[PDB]
RNA sequence: CCCUACC
RNA sequence: GGGUAGGG
């Protein structure tokens, strides 16, 4: 030590420099006060300009009104701490107060007023802060609105009054209106921007009238939108701002809206891979039941946080050997992750989301300094959102000579964490240094250790949720004949063992029961463990008792409420959240642990607009109640959006839409749109005729016309339309045509699995001198295929794979299609097949039963186009509960080849690229599924699989006639397995074909017969196919011109051309509806129409009932209303700042489900899924409900986004 | 279970 | 009938 401890306490006290800053500067003055206070002012500034180089992206906005003069000011910091910070408020508030009376405009002459001052903090906080910016605003009315520190606005106006300029202000900023008039932008800007847009379309190909046209109603919104004027007023988006003005004989003479951090980088950050690049310079130099811990650091920015979590890694690692980006380090006796909080709002944000809790933190100060200002806001956030205890690192103190000092520092700390009810005179200091650690230093090693050591000893071991008392949130109610009540669900926490006694509780009259038996779908038990899917038997008890969203729970640990308060986070419009603010009323769905519940809020003291992407405390108010304690989360819906997540801080005590309208809707969609003739064509032939094409002669000519490969891409469009849109319409007289030629068809394919038959189990020409393509493919594929499939299908492949999903089975109609029949009503199987139900049925105590055990399969028939329908197979139910085993395997294995069988979109867009690369092709074969022969599949299959596969295929097939079939082909299609192993089939042979010509086999994609593989491939692709049976369709295979297609896209040199089909005789309301959107989404680029298909669009709309011209949704909401804008539509609701618009939907009658089977069914799934940022995981999967159509149509209210 | 869009 | 994506 030098000079004394007293002596740079007062030194401190009457600067707020830091501690060694003023040992330092108190040696240099010898010991003199005001000497010592000088070289620290005259060296405020070789501080603050060291920081210069530090990115101010945080901050706040400040805002005053004088009468009728105000000024908007921005002052930044790098960090929220430091803009909640009471000096940072103060010089702020004072830099404004001063630049009022003072009317000041020049950023630089209030600046430099204070530039002498902007040192004095700078020095005492450690933070780069100076003014940005500033503005100033007079009118005759002005206000101002300020949304928290983030962001405020000046608004000036004429004829305006005292709410409607807070109101317009508010609206400011909302919707950030960069202009105050449609007329009011740049004429430059727009006039060569309008010169850019021109090209877009007309080199699209559109005609000159038509590329401008459509540019100018583009354009026309384009300024609307960023126009306040033009602006969906935020109050009430049903009128704009402009009618808002105009209806109050006001105008908006200017408005000032500033953000914080607007349009500065805010250079990103991420931890983890930070602290192991300063690891990095020293990394030169069982017992899985143990605890996990979450830890978070927090303190001043370069105090060194970052390193100090670096030692704590290497040390540890070095030593004990062994959400959203986390360090995560390890103790003898538990497992840690760590976080950074470097922003107040940010981690609110995260303890909300729950992407991040935290059971401890540790707040890091060097000792160099001591705590700083903000070291309040701090632990004043730890203090905010309940971090349980607190642990102290004082760091760097090795750059510290007098031990006093430390002695000194470490109080200032204790008396802060009091002074915020943390246990001051208790917490753990460890005095430290990071750096000397990183350096392998074993003194400064040990106290790292210790830290580690308050870690293991201070932070209590969290709570293992099997400790807690049991709790199962209640996913489905059953009655089961003979074995009483039972509900399903994953038992939340604790454990239930029967015969214990359960309460259930949640939204009606809490009641009391006692369990009788625990099950899963395999086994049978007498308890049930926290994190289980599980039925629970109950007794006494009816299932009408019982409702989806109640929980079962210990009798007495969980209650029922109705009011609490909280702390929730509305999502932003890029989370996918609102896009637009609410207000005082917001009445949206809250989604507790399975259901939905309504509830109304109330805003904290003096706010009132709420903007996606911001943090707010709101007591909520349900319909009735739910069962919770502190602590629980919720998700906030919209018609089942989510925009907000939430959590239960305390519990309370708890002490729009038209009905004739709907009727109005109702009766106009249960009408008949009747005209003469077919309404079909003479759409379609307005459309032909506005785009300026001979219109369709005859119904005969809709079906035989053939597009011209060349011309512009709008040329080339419409005229693609011409050919396709009439092609699969199912109401032609004209026509003794049929489904009397898909069997031929039919018939066509098995002739030709015979011959390939015949000549795959033949091919000893008895002479080796010849050598084929085809062969070699055969020979290439095989071994590729093994390599990818193994020798069999693995008994976890097929425990995770097989299942019931869907329709018809040979016992079952379309009517009893859902899974919940399927185990319910017994199924048939097939000889081979026998073992397999067997084996499932030694697997489960649940009986399993064979209806019949048959080899037929039954050919039916199903619409295509207008042409020919396609003949499929209906199989019987338990072969394809194992079809879709094998089918559900190969699609994961198809994954190492690069095919992705969810995903088509990765075909649509090879498609587009092939279209103007011309280096990819898309191929389709003839009878794709109909031609993979038996002889074909054995040369390429693994025994184990081929096998596997002809125990599981029905081998005969009874058509309508009665007749039969022996099945020459593998499957057919309808089959379990057909599709993905017909991709596979492909795939391989394609990848053979690139292996054989030096192509990347990676280059080859494949969706069921959609195959995309290099042009130059397809000649050799074509006889290899051709050798294999395989019929390659010549007319839909595209290896060169413009034109792809795949995948439901269809590209002609990168435009996008794709079709649209009108399949139905157009009777009813939304049969019209449909057609109409189809054309919109064909014709319309972002919302706006190209004139030539408007015209026709107009027309036909006149034909629907009047009400439902006007009716209208956004698109991506279906289509029981015209796409169009929703905000003009006068049948929307606005109910509770969510809006509200019907559309029609099919009227449904309410069947009785299958009580024993939809319980096999739910607690099946559940086996399913054991073997298998983020609020997501708050929500379950829904209950059995079946339902009968009638033919009539309802009027359904819908939850919308102005979009 | 009932609608639309595709293989 | 099988699968995909979206909707109730
Ligand atoms: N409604 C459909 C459509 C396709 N597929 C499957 O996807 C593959 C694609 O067959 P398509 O290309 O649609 O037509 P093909 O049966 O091969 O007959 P074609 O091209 O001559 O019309 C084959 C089949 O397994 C299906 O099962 N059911
Ligand atoms: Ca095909
Ligand atoms: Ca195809």
């Amino acid at each position: 030590a030098e000079i004394t401890a007293s002596l740079v306490k007062e030194l401190r006290e009457r600067t707020g420099a830091g501690m060694m800053d003023c040992k330092k500067a108190l040696t240099e003055a010898n010991g003199d006060i005001e000497l010592a206070i000088e070289n620290m002012r005259k060296s405020g500034a070789i501080k603050a300009a060291k920081k210069a180089g530090n990115v101010a992206a945080d901050g706040v906005i400040k805002t005053k009104i004088d009468g009728n003069y105000g000024i908007i000011l921005e002052v930044n910091c790098q960090t929220d701490f430091v803009a909640k910070d009471a000096g940072f408020q103060a010089f702020a508030d004072k830099v404004l107060d001063a630049a009022v009376a003072g009317k000041i405009t020049d950023v630089e002459v209030l600046k430099a007023q204070f530039e002498e001052e902007r040192v004095a903090l700078v020095a005492k906080i450690g933070e780069n802060i100076n003014i940005r910016r500033v503005a100033a605003l007079e009118g005759d009315v002005l206000g101002s609105y300020q949304h928290g520190a983030r962001i405020g606005v000046l608004v000036a106006a004429k004829g305006a009054d005292e709410e409607l300029v807070k109101h317009i202000a508010m609206h400011v900023a909302a919707s950030k209106p960069e202009f105050i008039k449609p007329e009011d932008v740049s004429a430059e800007v727009v006039e060569k921007e309008y010169q850019v847009q021109l090209d877009i379309a007309m080199q699209s190909g559109k005609p000159k009238e038509i590329a401008e046209k459509m540019v100018e109603g583009r354009m026309k919104k384009f300024t609307g939108e960023v126009s306040l004027t033009g602006q969906p007023f935020v109050m009430e988006p049903s009128k704009t701002v402009g009618q808002l003005l105009k209806e109050h004989n006001a105008e908006v003479t200017g408005f000032i809206r500033f953000e914080v951090g607007e349009g500065i980088e805010k250079v990103e950050t991420d931890f983890a891979a930070e602290v192991a690049a300063m690891s990095k310079q020293s990394h030169m130099s069982f017992e899985r039941t143990k605890p996990h811990v979450n830890v978070g650091t927090i303190g001043h920015v370069d105090h060194g946080k970052t390193t100090l979590t670096a030692a704590i890694t290497t040390v540890l690692a070095k030593t004990y050997g062994g959400n959203t980006s986390h360090v995560e380090y390890d103790t003898p006796t538990r497992h840690y992750a760590h976080v950074d909080c470097p922003g107040h709002a940010d981690y609110v944000k995260n303890m909300i989301t729950g992407a991040a809790q935290m059971d401890g933190a540790i707040l890091v100060v060097a000792a160099t300094d001591g705590p700083m200002p903000q070291t309040r806001e701090h632990i004043l956030l730890g203090r905010q959102v309940g971090v349980p205890y607190i642990i102290v690192f004082l760091n760097k103190c090795d750059m510290v000579d007098d031990e006093e000092l430390l002695e000194l520092v470490e109080m200032e700390v204790r008396e802060l964490l009091s002074q915020y009810d943390f246990p001051g005179d208790d917490t753990p200091i460890v005095r430290g240094s990071a750096l000397k650690a990183l350096e392998g230093d074993a003194e400064w090693e040990a106290k790292i250790l210790e830290l580690a050591g308050f870690l293991d000893s201070y932070i209590p071991e969290p709570e293992r949720a099997i400790d807690k008392p049991f709790l199962l949130p209640i996913e489905d109610v059953f009655s089961i004949s003979g074995r009483g009540t039972v509900v399903t669900g994953r038992v939340e926490r604790g454990i239930i063992k029967v015969g214990e006694e359960v309460e259930i509780v949640g939204i009606k009259e809490t009641q009391k029961s006692t369990c009788t038996g625990v099950e899963m779908f395999r086994k049978l038990l007498d308890e049930g463990r926290a994190g289980e899917n599980v039925g629970v038997l109950l007794r006494g008890i009816k299932r009408e008792e019982i409702e989806r969203g109640q929980v079962l729970a210990k009798p007495g640990t969980i209650k029922p409420h109705t009011k609490f308060e909280s702390e929730v986070y509305i999502l932003s419009k890029d989370e996918g959240g609102r896009h637009t603010p609410f207000f005082k009323g917001y009445r949206p769905q809250f989604y507790f642990r399975t259901t939905d519940v309504t509830g109304t809020i109330e805003l904290p003291e003096g706010v009132e607009m709420v903007m996606p992407g911001d943090n707010i405390k709101m007591v909520v108010t349900l319909i009735h109640p739910i069962a919770m304690d502190d602590g629980l989360r919720f998700a906030i819906r919209e018609g089942g959006r989510t925009v907000g997540a939430g959590v239960v801080a305390k519990v309370l005590s708890g002490a729009s839409s038209r009905n004739s309208l709907s009727a109005q809707l109702r009766r106009a969609a249960n009408t008949r749109i009747e005209v003469e003739g077919n309404l079909a064509l003479s759409i379609a032939n307005d459309l032909l005729l506005a785009y300026g094409q001979s219109p369709f002669n005859s119904e005969a000519e809709c079906i035989s016309f053939s597009p011209r490969f060349d011309g512009t891409p709008d040329d080339f469009r419409i005229n693609y339309l011409k050919a396709e849109i009439m092609s699969k319409y199912d109401d032609f007289s004209l026509g003794i045509d049929t489904e009397a030629v898909a069997w031929e068809k039919f018939l066509a394919a098995e002739a030709e699995c015979a011959l390939t038959n015949a000549r795959l189990y033949r091919p000893d020409y008895s002479e080796d001198f010849n050598f084929s393509l085809g062969e070699s493919c055969i020979h290439m594929a095989r071994r590729k295929i093994a390599k990818l499939i193994g020798d069999v299908p693995s008994v976890e492949g097929m425990l995770r794979h097989c299942r019931f999903s869907g329709g018809a089975t040979t016992t079952n109609n379309r009517s009893y299609g859902h899974p919940s029949f399927k185990f319910a009503l017994p199924q048939a199987c097939t000889p081979r097949a026998l073992k397999y139900v067997l084996a499932l049925r030694a697997s489960t105590h649940f009986d399993i039963r064979i209806s019949d055990i048959s080899p037929f399969n039954k050919a039916v028939t199903v619409p295509k186009n207008s042409k020919t329908d396609r003949c499929i197979a209906i199989e019987p139910g338990w072969n394809m509960f194992f079809q879709l085993g094998i089918g559900g395997i190969l699609r994961d294995r198809l994954r190492c080849w690069g095919i992705d069988l969810n995903d088509q979109t990765i075909n649509q867009r090879r498609a587009h690229e092939g279209s103007v690369t011309n280096n990819l092709a898309t191929v389709d074969l003839s009878a794709a599924s109909d031609s993979i022969s038996l002889a074909l599949c054995e040369l390429l299959l693994p025994p184990g699989w081929f096998e596997v596969l002809m125990d599981l295929r029905s081998p005969k097939g009874r058509l309508p006639d009665g007749s039969v079939v022996t099945y020459e082909k593998i499957s057919s299609m309808g089959n379990g397995y057909t599709f993905e192993l017909e991709s596979l089939i492909f795939a391989s042979l394609a990848r053979s074909v690139c292996e054989i010509l030096d192509l990347d086999s990676s280059e080859v994609t494949v969706y069921g017969d959609d195959i995309i593989l290099p042009s130059c491939a397809v000649p050799a692709l074509r006889e290899v196919f051709k050798y294999v049976g395989f019929t390659t369709n010549t007319k839909k295979t595209f290896s060169e011109g413009p034109f792809r297609e795949s995948c439901g896209k269809h590209y002609y040199s990168g435009v996008d051309v794709t079709p649209f089909y009108i399949r139905h005789r157009i009777v009813s309301p939304a049969d019209l509806i449909l057609v109409l959107n189809n054309l919109y989404r064909w014709a319309t680029i972002d919302g706006v129409w190209d004139p030539r298909a408007h015209s026709v669009y107009l027309k036909y709309r006149k034909l629907l009932p009047k009400q439902l011209q006007r009716n209208t949704i956004p698109d991506g909401y279906g289509d029981g209303a015209l796409v169009g804008s929703v905000l003009i539509n006068p049948f929307a609701k606005n109910r509770g700042w969510i809006r509200y618009v019907p559309v029609i939907t099919d009227h449904t009658r309410d069947r009785e489900r299958a009580e024993l089977g939809s319980y096999l069914y739910d607690l099946f799934s559940r086996c399913l899924s054991e073997s298998n940022a983020i609020d997501q995981l708050i929500c379950r999967s829904n209950p059995t409900k079946i339902s009968r159509s009638t033919g009539k149509f309802d009027i359904q209210y819908i939850a919308c986004s102005s979009r």
